[PDB]
């Protein structure tokens, strides 16, 4: 029934109404619940330099309303990981590839957590990626996603020490998108398909290329 949106350049003329909503959302979550302060905004959206022309959202859609989320971004543009954290990275090195893109904002609305939803969204950032041949996703996290991506199935691969971002012990790292994890998670979510495509159909790699 309901289905996570992939929704990029090509076709966010579809979507315009429901990424304003998760804009919001996001402020909702990010700002004002875990009190990520320095993303508050006056207008109520939490946006960042990360939201552009080449940002990819995948987000979770009951009809238009807007559940849960999150986000991904070419590694050949400047990243989050490359300006933000990369002493995080200086181990294995800041990714910079058509192939990895940068994951965040991990999202689920408080109606809709501890239930069907999170696994649906583990399982969309493997379906989008290995559909759009996206080898490795790239990710800034605070330590406790280690037991949940290992759950998952997903393969972890760290890029330096961990170390406190503010008050929270945080670590960057790939995740290896394989047929493999995707076959697991479309069994455990009962569904063959989790990412919906509308419009005309986007050339992640290609796009990524081109910056
Ligand atoms: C990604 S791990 C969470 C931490 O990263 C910070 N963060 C998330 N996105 C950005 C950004 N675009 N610029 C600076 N810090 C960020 C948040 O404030 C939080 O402290």
């Amino acid at each position: 029934g309901h289905m996570i949106h992939a929704i990029s350049a090509v076709n966010r003329h579809l979507y315009e109404d429901v990424l304003e909503q998760h804009f919001r959302l996001r402020h909702d979550i990010f700002v004002e619940e875990r009190h990520w302060e320095t993303l508050r905004r006056p207008d109520g959206r939490e946006v960042d330099s990360y939201d552009d022309e080449d940002t990819v959202y995948l987000l979770a859609l009951e009809g238009r309303r807007v559940v849960g989320g999150h986000r991904l971004y070419p590694t050949t543009k400047p990243s989050m990981m490359s300006e933000v954290f990369p002493h995080l990275a200086a181990v294995r090195g800041c990714p910079s590839d058509p192939l990895i893109w940068e994951w965040s904002r991990y999202f689920v609305v408080r109606d809709r957590r501890d239930g069907a939803l999170n696994l649906q969204l583990m399982a969309a950032v493997q379906e989008f990626c290995l559909d759009q041949g996206i080898a490795q996703v790239s990710a800034i996290m605070e330590t406790w996603w280690l037991p949940r991506f290992h759950e998952a199935g997903f393969v972890v691969t760290p890029l330096g020490l961990p170390a406190l971002v503010e008050n929270a012990w945080t670590m960057a790292a790939t995740v290896d998108i394989r047929r493999q994890t995707l076959d697991v998670l479309h069994d455990r979510i009962g569904m063959p398909s989790i990412v919906q495509q509308d419009g005309p159909r986007l050339d992640a790699v290609a796009r990524a290329n081109l910056c």
